[PDB]
């Protein structure tokens, strides 16, 4: 078993909707990002590969690399866990945190662990997925972005 | 065996003594909160359902419930727990990071492993807490607020 | 096997290089820190400590003492594991992640690997190191400090 950590933040940016865990979350302000600026799969991503470890997603899908602009999470995601599962690996369980002052993000995490679970290929069960605020305190706090962070065990 | 993660921040508001592992710690200001703000403690609930898949504090505990006002966190902490344990698992062990420019939390966290190690029915080894300063950088070095981290391994 | 988590920040101060990982990398800026500030080593070395119960940096090398004054952090990182050892446990892996907007951590990374994997006495593929910014956001956005998270799995 293999413990691995992932950590993501993307600025405020443009008109809503964000994608946050691959769910289309209506909000004020948009997320700015070469990919879809999905924090919560970027977080978890990197935990995976982490574990793996492959490294990260800035090492499998450069940031600079034209044909991921605008390029779904769950793409990247799924590519991500085709190549560690290729490594031998499989997955034990995965949880997230999402930090954000706003949007509620409490509604759209079943869905959320829908989607995961999916590229995942696992039971919802392995999949968690979690919120919180920063208490008006931060970058966070003052709704100047999102951060997220995610554990992930593979076996 | 299952990982969780889990964070929290609280903002310093009023007089003190603060609360932080079930520890009263003197300090000049207090900290903002529905519940008694124990940081630490969120941060170490949501690890652990985190890692049994049951989601957040904050989905078993409402925040807007009026039930919660001023509530031990160690109560919080011991359902959550066994909830967690009803589930079918059983503590692997849990380390937390107390992130605070102040106060200094060294002296109070074997009182702090006691209650935790209490509270989750485990020896305190298999119980950690650690803390840290962000160097006068951030919300918390500028004693605005304090965080924490937390992670847990279920069996 | 046992989990652990730790988390550490130093602000940018004086004349570059910076040590992160062991490496030198060059930068405008340094790191001010009684050590020499490695971020990225304290995280980890805290993640080990947290693990295997025994506290964490602080505790066993005092910031205060005098003879860590200017001390390689790959000294205590090897010391803290020589403790750990000591207690009984072994190295499962351990993945960290560098939160730096600049400089760029991609290009030592692998040098990083080799010189933790050395300390711990493991194979490179139980090390794994990534980084990220915090998209311009916060203190590390601002190029104020490094930040650094880590993780780790003993057996
Ligand atoms: C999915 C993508 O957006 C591409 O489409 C990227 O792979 C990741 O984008 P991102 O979440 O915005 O992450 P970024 O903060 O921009 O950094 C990605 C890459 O830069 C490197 N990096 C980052 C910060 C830093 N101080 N030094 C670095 O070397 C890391 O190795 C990482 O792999
Ligand atoms: C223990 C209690 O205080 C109740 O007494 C709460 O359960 C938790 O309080 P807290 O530590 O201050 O955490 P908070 O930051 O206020 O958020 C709690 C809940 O809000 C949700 N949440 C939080 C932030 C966000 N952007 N979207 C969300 O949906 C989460 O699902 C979480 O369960
Ligand atoms: C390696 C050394 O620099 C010594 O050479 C130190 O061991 C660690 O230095 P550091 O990374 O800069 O960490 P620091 O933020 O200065 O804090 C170290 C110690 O202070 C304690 N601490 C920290 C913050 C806080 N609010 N309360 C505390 O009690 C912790 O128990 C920790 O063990
Ligand atoms: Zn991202
Ligand atoms: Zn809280
Ligand atoms: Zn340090």
């Amino acid at each position: 078993m293999r413990i691995g950590h992932g950590f993501d933040v993307h600025a405020f940016g443009g008109e809503g909707p964000i994608i946050i865990g691959g769910v289309r979350i209506p909000y004020e302000k948009g997320l700015l990002a070469h990919s879809d600026g999905d924090v919560a799969l970027h977080a978890l991503t990197d935990a995976l590969l982490g574990a793996a470890a492959l490294g990260d997603i800035g090492k499998l899908f450069p940031d600079t690399d034209p044909a991921f602009k605008g390029a779904d999470s769950r793409e990247l995601l799924r590519e991500a866990w085709r190549r560690i599962q290729a490594k031998g690996y499989t997955l034990g369980n995965v949880d997230v945190t999402i930090i954000a002052q706003a949007p509620k993000m409490l509604p759209h995490i079943p869905q959320m662990r829908v989607f995961i679970a999916e590229d995942l290929g696992c039971h919802m069960d392995d999949v968690n997925v979690k919120a919180t605020t920063t208490e008006k305190l931060g970058f966070t706090g003052r709704g100047e972005g999102i951060a997220c962070e995610a554990v992930a065990l593979l076996i």
